[PDB]
């Protein structure tokens, strides 16, 4: 749709608008846990793509769970000018999420890339293989609570 101009909306509160900020810790946790997993602790390109994906994952909106739907993912392509059909996005994400279909998670995307390939989105992700080397200490908000469904 119409997304070309960068509207600089600025958040500033405590938690809601700070999703993009707070999630970095989580992203670094997830990279590190896969990086230091004995299976993946072998490839030099391995930590690189972890950070590359980390860089790119946060380029999306990142919902309340740090998740990305077929909507937020397509927000990227429409902003960048590259058009695709929703059926394609849903196919790609439905590959990663397997049963969900419309929303994927950061570790699942890594399961798919680090496994071998299943979702074509790996191709576009690793096409622009830009990385960094950042680190942020594992700060996990446990928040273990019993959420009973009415």
């Amino acid at each position: 749709g119409p997304l070309e101009s960068q509207t600089r909306d600025l958040q500033g509160g405590k938690a809601f608008g700070l999703l993009k900020a707070q999630q970095e810790e989580r992203l670094d946790e997830i990279n590190k846990q896969f990086l230091d997993d004995p299976k993946y602790s072998s490839d030099e390109d391995l930590p690189s793509k972890l950070e590359g994906f980390k860089e790119k994952y946060m380029e999306f909106d990142l919902n309340g769970n740090g998740d990305i739907d077929i909507m937020s993912l397509k927000r990227m392509l429409e902003k960048l000018g590259v058009p695709k059909t929703h059926l394609e996005l849903k196919k790609l994400i439905g590959e990663v999420s397997s049963g969900s279909g419309e929303t994927f998670s950061y570790p699942d995307f890594l399961r798919m890339m680090l496994g071998k390939r299943s979702a074509i989105l790996k191709m576009i992700l690793m096409y622009e293989e830009k990385a960094r080397e950042k680190e942020k200490p594992t700060g996990p908000p446990a928040k273990k609570a019993i959420s009973e469904l009415p």
